[PDB]
């Protein structure tokens, strides 16, 4: 329009909560004035302002201590390429569809998503919280429908990009490592006939996370494990302090009966080129597979995942 100095009001962020007035130069692009810049997870760096831009937030990286402060209390990482890993996923995730299925937020299938539909839906039946602000604002958005961002956030947390189908487990892991699981505690006894005994104490992640049966039960009456020595060593729980446990093992033909665990994952083809599908239960069973539901009496498949309600377990031994 008319050739003179024109300079627009933007705003720029890191969190998208502190928001920084910006009086750009519509003569130059936005990486000459800001660096690396987003608009809703679209890269803008190489373009110049418009008037279409007044008053919009921009994301930038953080590029100086007031930044890095900012970023790191919302984030709670030190990872210098997290901010653009995150504005990079979410310039997908704000594209999906995120229908209601049995009650829960559920994710329509692309880019092989399937495990992050499943996370989704496992943690909105579980009592569990986020420390990191950024997770607990996304999260509450995706218990009422909108995960665009949440989605995003697991995906930069766990370094994943979007189309690489991840494992379930492992992005729980990553994941629940931002949770407030710190007065989660688990105590294992350990019993090598040979090699005496002793006692094995787990806090956070580990006090809720098992890996070599879907049975709960199995875990409170014994476990075989490798001893230093001798043959396997038997291990099982003594106490358990928690809101929840998952227990994990490669997918096996199993029973599901109603009543007796809180929700599980199925996963069917090759090692890291499967699918997975969310198993629940409200009046009867649920197979949450994306945008597709199915009831059923019964259940039984290739389960991976068994997750069961905890307050507070101690041993009858
Ligand atoms: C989907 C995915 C992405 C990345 C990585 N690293 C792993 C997986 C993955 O295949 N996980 C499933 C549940 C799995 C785990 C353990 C043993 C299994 C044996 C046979 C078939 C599946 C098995
Ligand atoms: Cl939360
Ligand atoms: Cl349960
Ligand atoms: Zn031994």
């Amino acid at each position: 329009a008319s050739m003179e100095v024109k300079t627009i009001k933007v705003f720029t962020t890191v969190d998208n909560t502190n928001l920084h007035t910006q009086l750009v130069d519509m003569s130059m692009t936005y990486g000459q004035q800001f660096g690396p810049t987003y608009l809703d997870g679209a890269d803008v760096t190489k373009i110049k302002p418009h008037v279409n831009h007044e008053g919009k937030t921009f994301f930038v990286l953080p590029s100086d201590d007031t930044l890095r402060s900012e970023a790191f209390e919302y984030y709670h990482t030190l990872d210098e390429s997290f901010l653009g890993r995150y504005m990079s996923a979410l310039n997908h995730t704000k594209k999906w569809k995120f229908p209601q299925v049995g009650g829960l937020t559920s994710i329509k299938w692309a880019d092989n998503n399937c495990y992050l539909s499943s996370v989704l839906l496992a943690l909105q039946q579980l009592e569990v919280k986020f420390n990191a602000p950024a997770l607990q604002e996304a999260y509450y958005r995706a218990r009422a429908g909108d995960a665009a961002n949440f989605c995003a956030l697991i995906l930069a947390y766990s370094n994943k990009t979007v189309g690489e189908l991840g494992d379930v487990r492992e992005t729980m892991t990553h994941l629940l490592q931002h949770a407030n699981l710190e007065s989660a505690k688990r105590v294992l006894n350990v019993v090598c006939k040979h090699c005496g005994q002793k006692t094995t104490t787990l806090t956070g992640v580990e006090a809720v996370m098992y890996m070599g049966t879907l049975s709960y039960d199995n875990l409170k009456t014994g476990v075989s494990i490798p001893c230093v020595c001798g043959r396997d060593a038997t291990q099982y729980l003594v106490q358990q302090e928690s809101s929840f446990v998952m227990m994990s093992a490669p997918p096996a033909e199993y029973k599901l009966q109603q009543g007796t665990f809180l929700c599980a994952n199925e996963y069917t083809g090759n090692y890291q080129c499967g699918h997975y599908t969310h198993i629940t239960a409200k009046e009867t069973l649920y197979r949450i597979d994306g945008a597709h539901l199915t009831k059923m009496s019964e259940y039984k498949g290739p389960v991976t995942d068994v997750f069961y309600k905890e307050t507070s377990y101690t041993t009858t031994i």
